[PDB]
C-alpha cells in the first residue's frame, strides 16, 4: 500500500513560468489566461506590508514574463482576481484540459504538481490539514487538483510558507484557505489535528491488505470515542464520518464503531513496536474514496 | 519534506491496454511497439508451469486487443522477447517522447505510473530493493521511470506478486530484476536489507530542513559502521557510498563518517519516541541524487 498522487499529464500542459522582477513562479495557463499569485509582483520586501492595489499599478503588461515550456506568451491584459494575479495572454492554450475550479474540504486529499528549479519538477499525494494548512531553496510553486472522472478539478495554489515551515494558498478563484493572508507577518496557524475519518479509512486499507493485529473485540460509541479523541488531539467523529466508512466497512465485515475501539486501543496503549501498513505511526492522508480507488 | 515522483505525462502519452482472453494489462506504445509481460497469453492456470512459445504460437495477431486511451489499435506482429511481448501495431505512437531503456541499480529510486481499474490511475515514487524486489483488487501493472533531463529512462514494468506480497518486474528489454522468472511458483526473495546511502541522505535533508537533534560529537569508521551495519540488516557503506555523500556534507558541514555516527547510534538506542521528518522510522527511498534534486 502507498500514497498515489493522481497522473500529472493534464495539469502539467498547463504550468507556465511567471517571471516579474527577480521573482520566478509557476502560474496556470488555461484558455487565454494565466493565474499565479499576485505576490509575484513584490520584492521580497514589499510582502511586510503589501498594498497590492498600489503595486500593480506601477506594472504594465511588459512587466510579465509568461514562459509555456520554451515559449514566451505575450502577455496582453493584467488583473487582479482576489489574491491571484489574472494575466490574459494572445494565445489560448491548444492543451486545456477540461476542468473545474473546486474549494475542497479540511481532511481531503489532493495531488501537487511541485515547481522546482523554474520548471514542473515532482508530483505527491497531500491531505488539507484541519487548520488550513500544507504540509508540503528553489521553489517556484505548486498546483493542487484531483482528477474527476474526465475533467481535471483544480483546488490549491501555493502562496505562502508560514515562519513554522507549513504552506498556505488558495483555491484557484484567489480565496485563501483558513484565515491566512499573503503578507509576510506573524501569522499562527490553528493548532492542528489528525483526520479520523482518514485514520479509520487506512485501517480498513490495512485489513484489507492483511494488518489485522490491532483488531479486538469490544466496540464503542460516538461520545466515548470523542473524549479520547479531544484528549489525542484529533478529530471529532460524526455519524456523516460512520456513513462515508460504510462501503468498507461492508467490505471488510468490520462495524465502524469496532474499528473506533480499536484506534481508541492504539491511541492509549500506543503500537508496541508494531507496524500497520509497514508504518508505525498512524497515518491520515487517506481518505475513504482514497482507499476505495486503491483497492479496487 | 516529501517523497515525490517524477511528473507522469510524457508516460501517460504511451500507456495503452493490452487485452488477451480474460487478461487485460498495460503496455507501452513507443513508436509502432507495443511492449506488455509475456504472461498477458496465459490463463491463470498456464501460470503454474508456462511454456510460452508453446503458447506463443497458438496464439495470433487479432488475439490481442491493444487500446490507446479510447482508441483501439490494429496489431500486426507479435514476438518475444525476453519475458516481455512485443507487438507490432500499424500506426506509430505520435506522443513518443525522447527515450532510453536503463537498467537500474538496487537502492537506486523510480517514479512508477501504476494502472488501476483498467487505465493509468497513479503516480507513485519508490526504491529497488537490495534484494530486486518493488514494495508497490484491479492492478493492470505499472511502468517505471526517471526523468532523465529531456529524455525518459524507462527502467521497469511490473509482471508478478510473490506470495509474500512484494512485487517482481523486469527492465524494459524484458530482463527481470533478481533471480526471478514469470511463472506462479514458490519463488522466495532473497532476504531484504535497508539501503544505508539513502538513510544517509535523508538524513542530511533532515539537518537541510531543520531536524538535528540526531546529532553528536563522535565519528565512526567504515569497518566499525559495517559491523552494526551487518547486525541491524542494513547495507555495508562502501568508500562509493562515502564519495556520493560528499556534496551534502558539503552543504551541511557534517562529515559523512560523523552521520554514521549519529545513525550508528539511531540503530542501537533507537528514537526515544522523537521524530525526523515528521517520520519515526528511519526513511530509506531516498537517495542522495533525490535530496539534492529537492533542496534544491
Amino acid at each position: 500500500f502507498r500514497k498515489m498522487a493522481f497522473p500529472s499529464g493534464k495539469v502539467e500542459g498547463c504550468m507556465v513560468q511567471v517571471t516579474c522582477g527577480t521573482t520566478t513562479l509557476a502560474g496556470l495557463w488555461l484558455d487565454d489566461t494565466v493565474y499565479c499569485p499576485r505576490h509575484v509582483i513584490c520584492t521580497a520586501e514589499d510582502m511586510l506590508n503589501p498594498n497590492y492595489e498600489d503595486l500593480l499599478i506601477r506594472k504594465s503588461n511588459h512587466s510579465f514574463l509568461v514562459q509555456a515550456g520554451n515559449v514566451q506568451l505575450r502577455v496582453i491584459g493584467h488583473s487582479m482576481q482576489n489574491c491571484l494575479l489574472r494575466l490574459k495572454v494572445d494565445t489560448s492554450n491548444p492543451k486545456t484540459p477540461k476542468y473545474k475550479f473546486v474549494r475542497i474540504q479540511p481532511g481531503q486529499t489532493f495531488s501537487v504538481l511541485a515547481c522546482y528549479n523554474g520548471s514542473p519538477s515532482g508530483v505527491y499525494q497531500c491531505a488539507m490539514r484541519p487548520n488550513h494548512t500544507i504540509k508540503g531553496n528553489g521553489s517556484c510553486g505548486s498546483v493542487g487538483f484531483n482528477i474527476d472522472y474526465d475533467c481535471v478539478s483544480f483546488c490549491y495554489m501555493h502562496h505562502m510558507e508560514l515562519p513554522t515551515g507549513v504552506h498556505a494558498g488558495t483555491d484557484l478563484e484567489g480565496k485563501f484557505y483558513g484565515p491566512f493572508v499573503d503578507r509576510q507577518t506573524a501569522q499562527a496557524a490553528g493548532t492542528d489535528t489528525t483526520i479520523t475519518l482518514n485514520v479509520l479509512a487506512w485501517l480498513y486499507a490495512a485489513v484489507i491488505n492483511g494488518d489485522r493485529w490491532f483488531l479486538n473485540r469490544f466496540t464503542t460509541t460516538l461520545n466515548d470515542f470523542n473524549l479520547v479523541a479531544m484528549k489525542y488531539n484529533y478529530e471529532p467523529l460524526t455519524q456523516d464520518h460512520v456513513d462515508i466508512l460504510g462501503p468498507l466497512s461492508a467490505q471488510t465485515g468490520i462495524a465502524v464503531l469496532d474499528m473506533c475501539a480499536a484506534l481508541k486501543e492504539l491511541l492509549q496503549n500506543g503500537m508496541n513496536g508494531r507496524t500497520i501498513l509497514g508504518s508505525t505511526i498512524l497515518e491520515d492522508e487517506f481518505t475513504p474514496f482514497d482507499v476505495v480507488r486503491q483497492c479496487s
